């Protein structure tokens, strides 16, 4: 209910995306597996290939929330691969 007092990390990204993949996607891709908030996840765009320069951030509604995903997603065996390669995923890194 305001700030946090100090970081327990709360958000995941995605990492090695397809200049194919779109903000419609990503959404109907992450539908089964948990819900997001367009005022939670910015999604860069570039303007060489009029699409993500391969990377693709989001947040969950709480911090749980996001390691859920993040062990949910990658307790598959078949890691995430989509339509151009395979896709990975890691928590918020610096920068």
């Amino acid at each position: 209910m305001g700030h946090h007092h100090h970081h327990h990390m709360d958000t995941i990204i995605l990492r090695n995306i397809a200049p194919h993949t779109v903000v419609d996607s990503i959404m109907t891709a992450l539908s089964p597996y948990a819900s997001l908030a367009v005022n939670n996840i910015r999604l860069i765009k570039d303007k060489q290939t009029q699409q993500n320069r391969g990377f693709a951030f989001v947040q969950l509604s709480s911090a749980m929330d996001a390691s859920q995903l993040l062990q949910i997603l990658q307790s598959l065996h078949p890691p995430l691969k989509i339509d151009g390669k395979t896709i990975g995923v890691d928590f918020a890194k610096s920068a």
